[PDB]
């Protein structure tokens, strides 16, 4: 029934009304619930350097309603781990390739937490990477991901040593993509297909190495 939505520049005219609200709603969640006070706007809008013409949103719906998502943005342009957080990645280096994008904004909203939401979303990422062809997802996130990451079975691979940002510790890693991963998320959630692309045909690679250059 309710699928994840694959939401980029090729097809975001018939997402307009969406893509706004799961903008408030990243104000609701990250900056209202989590205090993440950085990213605080007066326009009530979560909207960051990375939300741009590159950005693809994985944002999950019930008819119109954003229930849920995530977003994925190429690491050949600057990102918030190459911007931000370079240290982070200190010891492997930051990722820089068409074939691996930075991973963010996970969120769920408080109607949908501890229920089949979670593992959908996770499948999403997966999905959809596979499906274009992204060999891995790189993210800067809470230590607390490590095990939950490990229960959707992702593979993970550390970047540098955990640090403190903001009171909490945070890591760099990457995630590899795989099908195998994915078939066994696809047995738990019970379906076979958890994005929905709608609209034109996106080609998230040759996108990623235009803004390359
Ligand atoms: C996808 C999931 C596994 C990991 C995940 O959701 N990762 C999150 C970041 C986890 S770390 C939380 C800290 O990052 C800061 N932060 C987020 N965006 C920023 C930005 N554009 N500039 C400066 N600081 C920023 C924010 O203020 C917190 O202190 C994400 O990338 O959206
Ligand atoms: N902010 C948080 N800290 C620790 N565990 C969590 N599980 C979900 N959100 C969390
Ligand atoms: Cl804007």
């Amino acid at each position: 029934g309710a699928m994840i939505h694959a939401i980029s520049a090729v097809n975001r005219h018939l997402y307009e009304d969406v893509l706004e609200q799961h903008f408030r709603l990243r104000h609701d969640i990250f900056v209202e619930e989590r205090h993440w006070e950085t990213l605080r706007r007066p326009d009530g809008r979560e909207v960051d350097s990375y939300d741009d013409e590159d950005t693809v949103y994985l944002l999950a719906l019930e008819g119109r309603r954003v229930v849920g998502g995530h977003r994925l943005y190429p690491t050949t342009k600057p990102s918030m781990m190459s911007e931000v957080f370079p240290h982070l990645a200190a010891v492997r280096g930051c990722p820089s390739d068409p074939l691996i994008w930075e991973w963010s904004r996970y969120f769920v909203v408080r109607d949908r937490r501890d229920g089949a939401l979670n593992l959908q979303l996770m499948a999403a990422v997966q999905e959809f990477c596979l499906d274009q062809g992204i060999a891995q997802v790189s993210a800067i996130m809470e230590t607390w991901w490590l095990p939950r990451f490990h229960e959707a079975g992702f593979v993970v691979t550390p970047l540098g040593l955990p640090a403190l940002v903001e009171n909490a510790w945070t890591m760099a890693a990457t995630v590899d993509i795989r099908r195998q991963t994915l078939d066994v998320l696809h047995d738990r959630i019970g379906m076979p297909s958890i994005v929905q692309q709608d609209g034109p045909r996106l080609d998230a690679v040759a996108r990623a190495n235009l803004c390359g250059l």
